[PDB]
C-alpha cells in the first residue's frame, strides 16, 4: 500500500496529504498559504465519514413502480442496492424516455451547486454535455449569490460588476482613510474560493490595521471582522439599509456638501431622483430622522457617518446579504447612488467595491494565461429554455405560466425529470415544505453526490460519485489574482463502488448511441495535458515561460508574475476622460434614474433608488413575527458541505445547527444558553441549540444556511426538522419582477424553548440500506 506525500488543492485552499497504507491521514496547509482555513481537517473526513455513498442505488418505490410510484415518500430511505450497470441502464433508458415523449423542455439540467473545483472533472458542465447529446434540456440563470445585483448593475454602471477586479489591496493601504464594511464580514467569508483559493485578503486587511485607517462595520452581527479591527459597529435592523442610505443622501443635499461636479459630469439622472429624496412627490422628506424610526439607527449617527464619509477618502466595500431579500436590487443601486454624491469613484483608495469579501477581489492580478477545461458542447452543435434559477420550484407548479425577467415575458417550460450533480436543493432553495410537495411533479430524479445529503436521500436513483482527492485534475490558483495553475494530484484510490462523474457521463453517452462524441478519444491525463498544452501557447505569447507539460506536472504548480497589477484603481479611466471612456449604459454615465427600466414598468422595480416594504421586515406595520433570522453564510461549512465530518463537533448544540440568541431574548422565552429550542414561522418548523450571547442584536437570530435537512416524516405534510435547516422557514418569491433573485434572508420567525417529546437525529447516518 501506498505511503508518501502528494499535493493538491480544493475550494478551501491548497495542501499536503499524508498518505500510510493507502489512507489519506493527514492534510498540511501549503507553506505560502498566508491564511489557512481551519476547515481542512473536515475535507479529509468527507473522504471517509459515514455518509459517504457507496453503491449505487434506487428508490424501492420507483424500482417496482416506475413513473406510477408514489412521489411522497422520497426522502424516506427505503432504497435498493443494484450493479452499476443495472443503474446505468436506467438512468439512460430514463434520459431518453423523457427526450422522446417531452422533449428537451421536460429535462430540467441546470443542477445549480458549488461542485469541486477542477477543469476536467466539472460535473455540471459534464452533465450538459452529455444532456446536449441527449436532445438538449432547460438550463438555469444567474446565481443565488448576485441574483438581484447582476442584473440591475449592467443597467446603473455598465457591467455586472459583482465579479470583476476590485482596487488592489495595496492602494487602498496607501490611500484609504475610511474602510466601510457594509453588510460583509471578509474575515469568515474570505476562507473558500470557486477556484483554488489564495487568501488575499488576508493580508490586505492586516495592512489595513496597521497603518491605522478607520474602518467601520455595518452589520446586525458583531463578526470576527469587527473584533479585528475593534470597529465602529453600526447595526441596523436588518433589511433597512436603503433608509439608512436615504437618511445619509437627504443630510448632505441638506448641509450642501454632496459633490455637484461629480454628479454633473459623471451620473445621470440625478434630478429626477432628487424630488423623491426631497419628500416632494411623497409628502415624506427622507431625513436622518424618519430613516432612524425605520432602522433604529440613531439619527445623528446618521448624519455623522455622512458627513465623515465626504470629507476622508472613503472605501465602501458592501455584501450580498442585503441583496439575498426582497427588493434587492435596490441594495446595491442605492449605494452606487450614494457613492456616487460623495464623489471619489476612480480616485486611489475611494470609490465602492463589491467583492471585497469574495474569492480574493483587490488581490493583484498575474499576467498569466487563463486556463480552460472541458465544455458542454453546444458552440458547435445546433416554452422557455432558461429560467432563472430561484424560480425552479414555480417553474414545477405553474407549467405554462408566464414570467417576467428583464424587460421580457416568457413562459416556464413542462418539466418531467431533474437530473442533479454537484448541488444541494433540498438546502440550499427556499421554503423547504413548497418544495417538497412541488418536487411531486417530477416522474424521475436523478442525483450525484458522495455525502449522503437530503438531496441524495430525496433521489429516485442515486449514484456515488468519488472526491476530487480520488482523481487527477487542473485548476486555476486565485479567481481574480491569477497567482498560479495547480495541479491538482490523485491521493486515494476511489472508495467502495465510487465513480468519478465523467466516468459516469461517458457511459450513458454510450448507451445513447454517443460515446466518442462525449469523450473525444482522450482519458483522463489526456484532457489535461490538453488544458495546459493551451495556456502554455497562450503564456508563450504573451512572454510568460511555462514548463513542459510532465515537467509542471513534477513540480505540480506553476506561480506567474505580479507587473502592474498591484497599481490598478477601479473606475479610473472613466473618471480620467468620461468622453473617451464612457460606461456601458445608453447614456454612457453612472444611471441614478433609467429610463429603461422606467419602460419595462414594474411596480416593484422603479427607475430610481426607491424605499419599499419588503414582504416582512422585524418591527414592520403589521409583522407577524418577533425575530429575524440573519440566515448567513457559515463559518465552519462552506454551504452545506462539511456538515457530515468531524468539524460538526466544535458548533452543534445538543447535536443541532447552533442558534445565536442576545439575552435579552432568552430571557423574555425562559430560554437558556444550551437549550433544544423549536424555530416556527407560519411556512415552517425547525429545532436548533441556542448559545446565547451579546454579538447578535437584540430582535435578531442566527441560523446560518447549510443545515442538512431531517424530516421527521416525509409524509406529514410541515413536518417538524430535527437538525436546523433555515430554509424551513424562509419565504420562496423572486425578489422583484426585473432579476427574480432570491429572497433567502427575508425571514421572520418566532422562538420557543422545546419541550416536545425527545428525538432522534438521523441525517449523519447513511440509510440502513446503504450500509
Ligand atoms: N437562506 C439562504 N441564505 C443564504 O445566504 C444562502 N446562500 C445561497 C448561496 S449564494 C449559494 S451559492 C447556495 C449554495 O448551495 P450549493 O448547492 O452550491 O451547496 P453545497 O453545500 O456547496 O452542495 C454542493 C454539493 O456538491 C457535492 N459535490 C462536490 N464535488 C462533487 C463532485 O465532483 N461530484 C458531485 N457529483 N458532487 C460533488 C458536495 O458534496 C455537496 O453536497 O446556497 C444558497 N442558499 C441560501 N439560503
Ligand atoms: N466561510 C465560508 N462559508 C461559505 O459558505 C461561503 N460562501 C461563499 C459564497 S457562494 C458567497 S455567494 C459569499 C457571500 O458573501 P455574503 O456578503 O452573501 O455573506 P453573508 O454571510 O450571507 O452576509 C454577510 C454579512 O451580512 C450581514 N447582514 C445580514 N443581513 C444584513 C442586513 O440586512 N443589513 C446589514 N447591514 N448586514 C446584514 C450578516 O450578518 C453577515 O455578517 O461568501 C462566500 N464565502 C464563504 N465562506
Ligand atoms: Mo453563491
Ligand atoms: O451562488
Amino acid at each position: 500500500l501506498a505511503n508518501g506525500t502528494v499535493m493538491s488543492g480544493s475550494h478551501w485552499g491548497v495542501f499536503t496529504a499524508t498518505v500510510e497504507n493507502g489512507r489519506a491521514t493527514a492534510f498540511t496547509p501549503w507553506e505560502k498559504d498566508p491564511h489557512p482555513s481551519p476547515m481542512l481537517a473536515g475535507v479529509l473526513d468527507s473522504i471517509y465519514s459515514p455518509t459517504r455513498i457507496k453503491y449505487p442505488m434506487v428508490r424501492r418505490e420507483f424500482l417496482e413502480k416506475g413513473v406510477n410510484a408514489d412521489r411522497s415518500t422520497r426522502g424516506n430511505g427505503d432504497f435498493v442496492r443494484v450493479s452499476w450497470d443495472q443503474a446505468l441502464d436506467l438512468v439512460a433508458a430514463e434520459v431518453k424516455r423523457v427526450e422522446e415523449t417531452y422533449g428537451p423542455e421536460g429535462v430540467f439540467g441546470g443542477s445549480y451547486g458549488w461542485k469541486s473545483p477542477g477543469r476536467l472533472h466539472n460535473c455540471t458542465t459534464l452533465l450538459r454535455r452529455m444532456l446536449t447529446l441527449a436532445g438538449g434540456y432547460v438550463n438555469g440563470a444567474g446565481d443565488y449569490s448576485t441574483g438581484a445585483a447582476q442584473v440591475i448593475m449592467p443597467h446603473v454602471v455598465g457591467t455586472l460588476e459583482v465579479y470583476e477586479q476590485q482596487t488592489a489591496w495595496p492602494v487602498l493601504a496607501e490611500n484609504t482613510e475610511v474602510m466601510v464594511f457594509w453588510a460583509a464580514d471578509p474575515i469568515k467569508t474570505s476562507q473558500i474560493g470557486w477556484v483554488i483559493p489564495e487568501h488575499g485578503a488576508y493580508p490586505g486587511l492586516e495592512a489595513l490595521k496597521a497603518k491605522g485607517t478607520k474602518v467601520i462595520v455595518i452589520d446586525p452581527v458583531r463578526t470576527k471582522t469587527v473584533e479585528f479591527f475593534g470597529a465602529e459597529h453600526i447595526t441596523p435592523k436588518p433589511q433597512t439599509d436603503v433608509a439608512i442610505m436615504l437618511g445619509m443622501a437627504h443630510t448632505l443635499v441638506a448641509e450642501d456638501l454632496y459633490d455637484k461636479d461629480f454628479i454633473a459630469n459623471y451620473t445621470s439622472g440625478f434630478d429626477k431622483f432628487l424630488p423623491y429624496l426631497d419628500g416632494e412627490t411623497d409628502s415624506t422628506p427622507k431625513t436622518a430622522e424618519w430613516a432612524e424610526g425605520i432602522s433604529g439607527v440613531p439619527a445623528e449617527t446618521i448624519k455623522e457617518l455622512a458627513r465623515l464619509f465626504e470629507s476622508k477618502r472613503t472605501m465602501l466595500a458592501a455584501g450580498w446579504s442585503m441583496q439575498r431579500m426582497h427588493h434587492g436590487e435596490q441594495a446595491h443601486w442605492m449605494l452606487v447612488t450614494l457613492a456616487s454624491m460623495l464623489g471619489q469613484i476612480g480616485l486611489p483608495g475611494g470609490g465602492f467595491g463589491l467583492s471585497y469579501h469574495y474569492s480574493g477581489g483587490g488581490t493583484p492580478s498575474t499576467s498569466g494565461p487563463a486556463l480552460a477545461g472541458i465544455t458542454d458542447g453546444g458552440a458547435a452543435t445546433k416554452g422557455a429554455s432558461v429560467i432563472p434559477v430561484a424560480r425552479v420550484v414555480d417553474m414545477l407548479e405553474n407549467p405554462g405560466a408566464e414570467f417576467d425577467f428583464n424587460g421580457t415575458r416568457s413562459k416556464f417550460p413542462d418539466v418531467k425529470m431533474a437530473y442533479w450533480v454537484g448541488g444541494n436543493p433540498f438546502v440550499h432553495h427556499q421554503d423547504r415544505n413548497r418544495m417538497v410537495k412541488a418536487w411531486e411533479k417530477l416522474e424521475t430524479f436523478v442525483v450525484h453526490d458522495f455525502q449522503w445529503t437530503p438531496t441524495a436521500r430525496h433521489a429516485d436513483i442515486v449514484l456515488p460519485a468519488t472526491t476530487s482527492y480520488e482523481r487527477n485534475d487542473i485548476e486555476t490558483i486565485g479567481d481574480y489574482s491569477n497567482t498560479g495553475i495547480l495541479a491538482m494530484k490523485k491521493i486515494v484510490e476511489p472508495l467502495y463502488e465510487a465513480r468519478s462523474d465523467y466516468d459516469i457521463f461517458a457511459a450513458v453517452a454510450e448507451r445513447l448511441g454517443k460515446g466518442a462524441e462525449f469523450t473525444e478519444g482522450k482519458d483522463e491525463m489526456g484532457w489535461i495535458k490538453s488544458f495546459y498544452d493551451d495556456a502554455a501557447k497562450q503564456g508563450k505569447a504573451a512572454g510568460v515561460q511555462m514548463p513542459a507539460f510532465d515537467a509542471f506536472w513534477a513540480e505540480g504548480i506553476v506561480e506567474f508574475p505580479v507587473t502592474d497589477g498591484a497599481d490598478f484603481v477601479r473606475y479610473a479611466s472613466f473618471r480620467e476622460d468620461p468622453l473617451l471612456n464612457p460606461l456601458g449604459t445608453p447614456t454612457g454615465l453612472i444611471e441614478i434614474y433609467s429610463k429603461n427600466i422606467e419602460k419595462m414598468g414594474y411596480d416593484d422595480c422603479p427607475a430610481h433608488p426607491t424605499w419599499m416594504e419588503p414582504l416582512e421586515r422585524l418591527d414592520g406595520p403589521g409583522a407577524k413575527y418577533p425575530l429575524h433570522i440573519a440566515a448567513s453564510h457559515p463559518f465552519n461549512r462552506l454551504h452545506s458541505q462539511l456538515n457530515g465530518t468531524v468539524l460538526r463537533e466544535g458548533y452543534a448544540v445538543q447535536g443541532h445547527e447552533p442558534c445565536l440568541m442576545h439575552p435579552d431574548d432568552a430571557a423574555a422565552r425562559g430560554i437558556a444558553d444550551g437549550d433544544v429550542v423549536r424555530v416556527h414561522n407560519d411556512r415552517g418548523q425547525i429545532l436548533t441549540g441556542v448559545k446565547v450571547t451579546d454579538a447578535v442584536m437584540k430582535g435578531v437570530i442566527q441560523i446560518y444556511e447549510g443545515g442538512w435537512y431531517d424530516p421527521s416524516d416525509v409524509t406529514e405534510p410541515g413536518t417538524l426538522d430535527k437538525y436546523g435547516d433555515v430554509n424551513v422557514l424562509s419565504a420562496d418569491i423572486g425578489t422583484s419582477k426585473l432579476a427574480q433573485g432570491n429572497c433567502g434572508q427575508t425571514v421572520l420567525a418566532e422562538v420557543e424553548k422545546y419541550t416536545g417529546p425527545a428525538v432522534t437525529l438521523t441525517g449523519f447516518v447513511a440509510p440502513k440500506a446503504a450500509e
